[PDB]
């Protein structure tokens, strides 16, 4: 089993691939690619710790030696006018490479970014809705802190399914579905409105001078790792990501997915939303299908 991590010399692409090399299974492969000549030099350092995980890493413009036998492909390289020529031009070499590994998009704006990959995948003739996924754990494990903070509870054990997309109005957490836990009304539009801000905290706590890529990384560590397990046979792994459904809502939305060997198992029902819930999802879906059409039109 082979993880490859496209972006691997940026901030987010160094604390995923440390969590990856420590926490992957035993007997797994751990490839990282970037532009930076530092990449293979970050695989090296990494390869000294004493995991049962192979690591090595790529530089320059061509990431095909990462990419072979990739089953697993994060990109995290890299707003809609810088990143959506990277990430054309990263699932362009996937498609010719490792057409049916698993595609975890990190790079922002995620609503986006994963249409544009379709779009490419399918110029190539290999795309696949059951392996194509934008990676929204940020949101789950912002709101699983957020949450247990305000009632007490130890942040491990509080899991909150969120819904819709990445960014700003689209992240619906559904509070109303979190196990043993009670919400005022008040309580749920705080909280809904912290976790689709939560990322202006972290660059306003920074001066202005970066992002949040500890915890991104930490997120998209997350995914990656069930994912594996799903394509080990593993059973009963669900995980909320971005991804092509039946369109009920639009093209592309962040569901619970069951995962399993082929990627996506079953593409879970959102189940039942409170008023507050259904209020949020409908009065999002416009600015979710912009998002979509403008990374579809990027590519057509
Ligand atoms: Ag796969």
């Amino acid at each position: 089993m082979k993880v490859a991590v496209l972006g691997a010399a940026g901030g987010i692409g160094q604390a995923l691939a440390l969590l990856l090399k420590t926490q992957l299974p035993s007997g797994s492969e751990l490839s990282l690619y970037d532009i930076a000549p530092v990449t293979p030099g970050v695989a090296v350092d990494l390869s000294h710790i004493p995991t049962a995980v192979k690591i090595k890493g790529f530089s320059g413009e061509d990431a095909t030696p990462a990419l072979e036998g990739a089953d697993v492909v994060l990109i995290s390289a890299g707003l809609f006018n810088v990143n959506a020529g990277i990430v054309k031009n990263l699932v362009q070499q996937v498609a010719k490479t490792c057409p049916k590994a698993c595609i975890g998009i990190i790079t922002n704006p995620v609503n986006t970014t994963v249409a544009i990959a379709a779009e490419v995948l399918k110029k190539a003739g290999v795309y696949d809705k059951n392996k194509l996924f934008g990676v929204t754990t940020l949101d789950i494990i912002r709101s699983n802190t957020f949450v247990a903070e305000l009632k007490g509870k130890q942040p491990g054990e509080v899991e909150v399914p969120v819904i819709g997309g990445h960014s700003g109005v689209t992240i619906l957490p559904l509070l109303s579905q979190v196990p043993g836990v009670s919400f005022t009304e008040q309580e749920v539009a705080d909280l809904t409105k912290r976790i689709q801000n939560a990322g202006t905290e972290v660059v306003e706590a920074k001066a202005g001078g970066g992002s949040a890529t500890l915890s991104m990384g930490q997120a998209a560590a997350r995914f990656g790792l069930s994912l594996v397990r799903a394509l080990q046979g593993e059973q009963g792994v669900v995980e909320c990501a971005y991804v092509e459904g039946d369109g009920q809502y639009a093209r592309f939305f962040s569901q619970p997915l069951l995962l399993g060997k082929n990627g996506v198992e079953e593409r879970k029902s959102i189940g039942t939303l409170s008023a507050f819930e259904q209020n949020a999802l409908e009065g999002m879906l416009d600015t979710l299908k912009k998002d979509i059409a403008l990374g579809q039109e990027f590519v057509n």
